[PDB]
């Protein structure tokens, strides 16, 4: 996952299909182009 890299455990998750670390808010909020309600739940929203 993400080469071994620890990722920031409330603002970022490890997305695995690029293996980096990516910023939750865009994961999370509905008015961006990376938006996934998914991947929004799965990795981000219990952390917040």
């Amino acid at each position: 996952d993400c080469h071994g890299t620890i990722c920031h455990p409330v603002n970022e998750f490890c997305y695995v299909a690029t293996e980096r670390c990516h910023p939750c808010i865009e994961v999370c909020n509905n008015q961006t182009h990376n938006y996934d309600a998914f991947l929004c739940a799965k990795e981000c929203s219990a952390y917040k």
